[PDB]
Parts: C-alpha cells; sequence; structure tokens
C-alpha cells in the first residue's frame, strides 16, 4: 500500500505516474491518491 497526499483532479492523472513505479492499482479519492503496488 503506497497512499500519497497530493491535490488529485482525476483518477487518471495520477494512474500514469502510479503505472511508471509500478503498481497492481492506481485510484483516487476526491483529495488524495491511493496506489498499491504490484
Amino acid at each position: 500500500g503506497v497512499i500519497i497526499n497530493v491535490k488529485c483532479k482525476i483518477s487518471r492523472q495520477c494512474l500514469e505516474p502510479c503505472k511508471k513505479a509500478g503498481m497492481r492499482f492506481g485510484k483516487c479519492m476526491n483529495g488524495k491518491c491511493h496506489c498499491t503496488p504490484k
């Protein structure tokens, strides 16, 4: 589990860097981004 405290706006804009790192999941909850490692 890897949470990051960034003002996100679209789940797709946090999905890109979460893929770059290598995450199985890329989800934003209106506020902060929550990605899960693969």
